[PDB]
C-alpha cells in the first residue's frame, strides 16, 4: 500500500512543477527542494488512510483509474498539510531534527525563509484540488474540510504556545482540562478526522450525523496519538523517532507533567517550578528523575490500555454504517508505537 | 470613506471572537489582540478598493444593507491576507518597525509565535467568506480567487528571498526582467487585482476577458507601487512610512540597485560589490552615496511620471466596459504618495 501511494510523489511534483512561466523558475525549482525534504521520511497514516478508506467505502467497479488518482492526490494533500505544520511547529519549538534529518529551517542557507516555505505548501493542497477535483461534486466540500482543519489546528497550536511561555512558570495552567483542548485542536482534527472525512465526502457521504459518528472516535483517536506523541519526545529513542525531544525546555503542558502535577507532593511540585521550561541539561535530567521516580511509563501504558479499550468501545457504537475495518486499520496502526 | 470602513472591523473582531467553546477562550482572546496590532494602522488602500468598486458597479437599489456588509467584509478580508502576510515578511526581512509601531514579532513575548499568528489572520479570512457570502453565486469564485492570489504572492516571496542570499554576492541577478516578475508575483496580484476582482465577483462580473482586461491595468499598477515602495525604504522618512527601510542590508533585488547597475562604471559597480548585502553601517551609507552620485531620486522622479502616464493610457485602452473611475480613484491615490 505504502509503496503505490509513496510512489505517486513524482507526479505531484511534476504537476505541481509542469507550472513552468519560466520567470519563476527560479521558485518552482525551489518549490520542487521543499517538496522533497519536508513532504517525505514520515509513515503516511494520514494520506494512506485517505486511500485506504475510499477503497473501503467505493464499490470497486467505480474505482476507474481518474478517481483512485483523485484519492491518491487527496492523500498528498493531507500530507502537504502536515509538512506545513511541521516545517513552522519546528521553527516555534527550536527542534533540531525531523523525520531523522536536521529541521528544515536549520539548513545552512534557509534560515526564516523556512517560513514562505510552509506557506507555499499549504497552497499546493488549493492547487492540487483545483487541478484533479474541480468538476466533482465534493469539490467545495474538501476545501471548507481542508481550510476549517488549518484554522482548527491553529487555534490548537495558539493554546499549546500561550500556554508554555519561555522564561514563565505556567505549571498552574497544566490540567488535564486544558490538556484535552489544547491536543483535540492541535492534533486530532487534521490528523485523524481530516483524512476519514475527506474519503467519506470523496465516495458521496456527507450527513451530518454520519461526519459527526465518525468524528466521536476519530476525536478520541487523536487525544490517544498526542499521548504517545508526548511519551515519546522524552522516553523516546530519537533515531527511532527521528526527532530530538524539546518539550520540558519548551515549558510545555505535555501529558507527562499534567500526570507528574496531580501525583505530585508539594516538595515534588517545587522540584518542577525550579526545574521546568528551561534549557539547562541538567534540569531537564532531574525532571525526567521525577518522572522515571513517580513510575509515570507504567502510568502510560496503563492509560494506553485503557484508552484503546474505549477507543474500540466507541467503534462498535458509532462506525455504523460503515466498515468497523476503516476504523480499526488506523488504530491498529498507531497502538504501541514507538515512532 | 475610511471612517466608515474602519470601523467596520469591530463587527469582524466581535464575529470572529463569537467563537466562544469556552475552552480556547485563550487562544480567541490571544487572536483578538493579534487582529488589532496586526490589522490597524495602514492605509487601507486594499479593503475601501473593494468597498469603492462595489459601489460603482452596483445599481445603487441593489446595494441594501446586507450586500453592503458583506462588502465591508471581504474588504477587511484582503485586508487580512495584507496582514498576513506582512507580519511574515517582517519576520523574513528582520525589520524593525511596522505601521509606526515596532513588528509584532520583535514585541517581547511574541517572538517567533507569530508564525502562528500570520497563520490565523489567513484562516480568519475562509472564516469570514464562509459566514457571510456562504449562499452567495459568487462564493467559490471569491474562495479560488484568495488562494491563488496567495500562491502567487508566496511564489513571488520566493524569488524575493533566493535573489537575496545572506552572506552571498549577487549582483549578477539584479536585472529588469528579474525585478518585474519578482514585483508582478510578489504585490501586484493580491495588492491591485485581487481587491477589484473581489468587487467584480461580487457584482456578478466573471467573464475571462473582463477580468483579464482589468489584469492589464492592474498588474502594471502594482509594479509601479512596488517600484515607490522600494525607493521609500531608502529614501523615505520612518516617521512618515511608518517602518525602518533594510533592502540593501537585506540584498535585495530593489528597483535602485537595478537601475545602480545598468548606469554603474565598473569601478562603481565594484563598491557596490564590496558594500552591498552587509549589516554594517557604513556600508550602506556608502551604497547610498553611490545612489545619490547617481541621480537616481531624478531617474526615479521621471520613471514615476512616465510610468503613470502608460497606466492612464492602459486606462483608456482596457477600462471599458467598466467606469474608468474605478482605477482612477487607486492611480491618483498612490501617485507621487511619501507613504
Ligand atoms: O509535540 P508537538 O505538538 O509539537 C508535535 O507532535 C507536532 N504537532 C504539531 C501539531 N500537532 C502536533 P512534534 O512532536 O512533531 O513537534
Ligand atoms: O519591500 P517588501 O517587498 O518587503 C514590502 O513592500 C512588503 N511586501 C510583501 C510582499 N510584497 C511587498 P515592505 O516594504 O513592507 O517590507
Ligand atoms: C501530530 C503529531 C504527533 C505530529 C507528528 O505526526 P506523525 O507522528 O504522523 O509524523 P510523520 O509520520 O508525518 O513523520
Ligand atoms: C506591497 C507593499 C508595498 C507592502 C505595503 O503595502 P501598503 O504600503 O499598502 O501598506 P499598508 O497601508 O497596508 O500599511
Ligand atoms: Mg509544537
Ligand atoms: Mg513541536
Ligand atoms: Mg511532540
Ligand atoms: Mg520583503
Ligand atoms: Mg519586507
Ligand atoms: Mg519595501
Amino acid at each position: 500500500e505504502k509503496q503505490d501511494f509513496v510512489q505517486h510523489f513524482s507526479q505531484i511534483v511534476r504537476v505541481l512543477t509542469e507550472d513552468e512561466h519560466p520567470e519563476i523558475g527560479d521558485a518552482i525549482a525551489r518549490l520542487k527542494e521543499v517538496l522533497e525534504y519536508n513532504a517525505i521520511g514520515g509513515k503516511y497514516n494520514r494520506g494512506l488512510t485517505v486511500v485506504v478508506a475510499f477503497r473501503e467505502l467505493v464499490e470497486p467497479r467505480k474505482q476507474d483509474a481518474d478517481s483512485l488518482q483523485r484519492a491518491w492526490t487527496v492523500g498528498w494533500c493531507v500530507e502537504l498539510l502536515q509538512a506545513f505544520f511541521l516545517v513552522a511547529d519546528d521553527i516555534m519549538d527550536s527542534s533540531l531534527t525531523r523525520r531523522g534529518q536536521i529541521c528544515w529551517y536549520q539548513k545552512p542557507g534557509v534560515g526564516l525563509d523556512a517560513i514562505n516555505d510552509a506557506n507555499l505548501l499549504e497552497a499546493c493542497i488549493y492547487r492540487l484540488l483545483k487541478l484533479y477535483c474541480r468538476e466533482q461534486p465534493y469539490y467545495l466540500n474538501l476545501i471548507e474540510l481542508f481550510l476549517q482543519s488549518s484554522y482548527q489546528t491553529e487555534i490548537g497550536q495558539t493554546l499549546d504556545l500561550l500556554t508554555a511561555p519561555q522564561g514563565n512558570v505556567d505549571l498552574v495552567r497544566f490540567t488535564e482540562k486544558r490538556y484535552k483542548s489544547i491536543v483535540k485542536y492541535k492534533t486530532a482534527f487534521y490528523s485523524f478526522y481530516l483524512p476519514i472525512a475527506a474519503a467519506m465526502y470523496m465516495a458521496g457521504i456527507d450527513g451530518e450525523k454520519e461526519h459527526a459518528n465518525a468524528k466521536k472516535i476519530l476525536l478520541e483517536m487523536g487525544e490517544f496519538f498526542q499521548i504517545q506523541d508526548d511519551y515519546l519526545d522524552l522516553f523516546g529513542d530519537p533515531s527511532v523517532t527521528g526527532k530530538i525531544g524539546t518539550d520540558i525546555q519548551d515549558n510545555k503542558c505535555s501529558w507527562l507533567v499534567v500526570q507528574c502535577l496531580q501525583r505530585a507532593t508539594p516538595e515534588q511540585y517545587q522540584i518542577l517550578k525550579e526545574n521546568y521550561g528551561q534549557k539547562e541539561a541538567e534540569k531537564v535530567a532531574r525532571v525526567k528523575a521525577l518522572y522515571e521516580e513517580l513510575d509515570l511509563p507504567a502510568v502510560f501504558l496503563q492509560y494506553e490500555e485503557d484508552s484503546y479499550s474505549h477507543i474500540m468501545a466507541l467503534i462498535e457504537q458509532y462506525a455504523a454504517p460503515l466498515p468497523p475495518a476503516v476504523f480499526l486499520g488506523l488504530a491498529r496502526k498507531i497502538y504501541k508505537r514507538r515512532k
